[PDB]
């Protein structure tokens, strides 16, 4: 299943998302944020999508009506930075 | 499998693509073209990805080193319009 | 004067434009097309805006309700390619 | 004068900017951030460019090698939010 969902975040920022499912389960999300196309893979353990690029580790948490785009710099001192809190 | 591929087309136009595979086979492609995020599903019969939106029916043909972005307006008189011929 | 105008072209392609005027006259246009920010300068002789980058010579013709995005490759054999015919 | 400058910010975020000058002085900046084209006018008093849209009041401070994208929500309780700290 392929589903296009547009999210509207603070400052009227639009985050377009493509969700890709496989056999009932979340598998992939692709989104456009900060001028990048960000491919993310579902992480059932973290219950969040995590960018496939370890260098540029966006995370996208789908919580139904709401969603959160965060980012973790690739550093042990780095903490997850919430970048946007979205609504579809 | 999730794979980010960037394509460079005529006029140095960059088409970012996310390919999503399922059990060895192509399944989905997501690309950014003409300022849109375009979700496409693999069509084995047409051996091309076809937008999930019948209204805005981009097609993306992956031919290895080269790729073609086309579009079909949703009309019986409409013919496939080649929009870009890409290289990765 | 600075004016944001959004144009809707074929395939529902949106071309956002910023027009910059100086002392009553057109001076600059900035648009987003083909994933690029394209800065153009008014050419009174050609009555069209011409990209400042001679390498990537978009032209934008403002004809009121309608507008045309064209491109000229930097070659003597090259002819102006109409890329989009827009409406605001 | 029309000048294209690309800025690289945190998370490798690229902010393309067009600066428009008039008779030696800054006048306008157009940038692409958060998926928007943002037209800004120079404010000599604030020594920063301020979006022409009072609703979506990005500010862009050009400090030579470095630059800052901020935003002010249109509310008396709102404080300027630094969104990015850029380098050209």
């Amino acid at each position: 299943p392929i589903e296009r969902v547009d999210y509207i975040c603070e400052r009227s920022v639009v985050v377009p998302v493509t969700y890709i499912r496989s056999n009932g389960a979340p598998a992939a999300a692709v989104l456009e944020v900060e001028g990048k196309m960000v491919a993310l893979q579902w992480h059932g353990d973290l219950k969040k999508y995590v960018a496939i690029d370890e260098q540029d580790s966006y995370r996208w948490a789908d919580r139904g009506g709401q969603a959160t785009l965060s980012h973790l710099e690739a550093d042990h001192t780095a903490k997850e930075v919430t970048l946007l809190s979205a609504c579809r």
